[PDB]
């Protein structure tokens, strides 16, 4: 019954997708799928993030345009996302008329309001390039050590940090000049002004304790008017009635979730969604999926623009960990800087999707991937233990019992065990307890497989007169597959196809009260197929 708005952050344009944006898409994904099997209306909405300097600095160093090239890579993060079957109702960009007029419109509000501040701010700038300089575009020689060719705010040699204006002999990174302190007007949004509003939804209780107990930190240090305007040159929007001037990607990055939604409401002919969702009486839910690093923005920053131009904020922030690999931040000379297109050449998505949910809470703990463990997990728990149940009894109903299933369950007791734990199992969907929902779905399939080997179909197959008995154990094993494989279907889209395939039959939450009797059940060849530490050796071997 429920309206629900789900999000993703919006990844980076000049990066390609990696096994970190796939944690956070993965867990969002298994959520809108749950969310949509218990029958509620759900838009997962995401978009290329797609301005800013570095990316106009990368397309002229390529020869193109922005327009193409962020093009190219948004093409290229939607074939990957695809790969994993990620379920967007719609993939946008913040380069978009959708987000040109919402960004100009929230713009607007904010200054009538008066949250809009105009400050003059002094910046290393290129007289030659013609342009001012972010800090990682200055180079030049620690102030402290003495070490050449240090970029930025800090010292990869001794440490240090400092002002890019303390740097001894500095060049610009774009063109080899040596950069100059100019002056320039800028305008800053007043956060500083919702820190009242922001303390109240700190303590409401809606956020993840680890989430709010950072909060208080950033209050206690204070909140800064925060920098949303750009100097020309910029890929991005300009200021109305500010000639020379561009939103800065903090400020039009996020109206991004906004202005994909619009598009999708325009391209169906809907009118009247958007402001269901998005003005302040709606009684629809906002959900944003992010990381660690973007906390501080989606907290603070976020609601308190869209407070000041008249629009509803977040319901809610479900915030994740970090991934590493083999316990560790991904190291490219190790080749665990994985890349999603570079993983699907070795694995499948299911794997990833099922690995991830095993690990995954609802706290923002960091998710490590190991692969010696990945190997094992993925064939103990999805070949031998959940597909198990199909493989081992299929073959005997297809030849035998012309793929009929029995016409009563042999063991109804057992059947409700399963049954009646999908309040627990769904209520941890819901809740993000992803690893307590594995937990129990793996136990009861340990039930399942203990069953079987109690009854032991490879005797009773060779015993005289036992067909009944037969039929009778082989159907019970695989109308617990039906049930086991209705709690995973969020977790493994393709498989869940096989398996509904096989079993003639769509798979509902509801579905699982009514068993399978007297039932027509197709053959497979092989429904997952077990992996090897070759074949991780192999991806690494790739990736470096
Ligand atoms: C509106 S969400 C914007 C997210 C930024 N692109 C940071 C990141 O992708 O890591
Ligand atoms: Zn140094």
């Amino acid at each position: 019954a429920k309206k629900i708005l789900v999000t993703c952050a919006c990844p980076y344009a000049n990066g390609s997708i990696h096994l970190g944006h796939m944690l956070e898409h993965i867990q969002a994904d298994v959520w809108v799928r749950y969310q949509r099997m218990r029958g509620h209306e759900v838009n997962f909405i995401c978009a290329d993030d797609a301005h800013g300097t570095p990316i106009m600095l990368k397309a002229q160093q390529l020869g193109i345009t922005p327009e193409q090239m962020i093009g190219e890579m948004s093409q290229e993060h939607q074939t990957d996302f695809a790969g994993f079957n990620i379920s967007y109702d719609n993939y946008h960009s913040t380069h978009s008329e959708e987000n040109r007029q919402l960004s100009e419109l929230i713009y607007s509000r904010l200054k009538e309001n008066g949250f809009i501040k105009n400050r003059t701010i002094s910046q290393l700038y290129d007289p030659e390039k013609g342009m001012f300089l972010p800090d990682r575009f200055v180079k030049g020689t620690c102030p402290k050590c003495k070490s050449p060719d240090q970029y930025g705010d800090n010292c990869e040699v001794c440490g240090a940090t400092y002002s890019p204006t303390e740097l001894i002999e500095p060049k610009s990174v774009v063109s080899g000049a040596t950069p100059v302190m100019r002056d320039s007007e800028h305008f800053f949004f007043d956060l500083p002004s919702f820190s009242e509003m922001l303390q109240a939804w700190t303590r409401s209780g809606a956020l993840q304790e680890q989430v709010a107990n950072k909060m208080q930190e950033w209050f206690e240090s204070g909140l800064q008017q925060w920098d949303i305007s750009r100097d020309a040159p910029y890929f991005g929007f300009e200021i109305p009635n500010a000639p020379g001037k561009y939103f800065y990607v903090w400020l039009d990055a996020p109206i991004g979730y906004m202005g994909s939604f619009k598009n999708l409401c325009d391209k169906r002919g809907d009118s009247v969604s958007f402001d269901e969702y998005w003005k302040k009486d709606s009684t629809a839910e906002l959900y944003h999926f992010i990381g660690k690093d973007c906390v501080y923005f989606h907290s603070l920053f976020w609601p308190a623009m869209l407070e000041g131009s008249n629009f509803r904020k977040p319901s809610n922030l479900f915030v994740h960990g970090y991934v590493t690999v083999n316990g560790a931040k991904m190291s490219k000379s190790r080749g665990t800087f994985i890349k999603a297109s570079t993983w699907l050449n070795h694995f499948d998505a299911d794997s990833l999707r099922y690995y991830y949910t095993a690990k995954l809470s609802s706290r923002i703990d960091d998710i490590d991937l190991n692969l010696e463990d990945f190997v094992q997990r993925v064939n103990a728990d999805i070949v031998n233990k959940v597909v198990n149940l199909a493989s081992r009894n299929a073959g005997f109903i297809n030849k035998r019992f012309d793929g009929v299933l029995a016409s009563e369950l042999a063991d109804p007791q057992l059947y409700k065990t399963f049954t009646d734990a999908a309040e627990v199992i769904g209520e941890a969907w819901e809740s993000r307890e992803f690893g307590k929902a594995v937990r129990e779905i793996m136990a009861l399939a340990d039930l399942a497989n203990r069953y079987v080997d109690e009854q032991a179909p490879w005797v009773v197959a060779k015993q005289e007169g036992r067909d009944a008995d037969l039929q009778a154990i082989c159907s019970m094993g695989i109308n617990l597959f039906r049930v086991l494989m209705t709690y995973l279907k969020p977790v493994l889209p393709k498989l869940t196809e096989r398996a509904e395939a096989f079993l003639n039959t769509e798979l509902t939450w509801d579905g699982i009260q009514q068993p399978l009797l007297g039932h027509k059940v197709n053959p497979f060849k092989a429904l997952y197929n077990r992996i090897d530490m070759r074949q991780v050796e192999a991806l690494v071997e790739a990736s470096k």
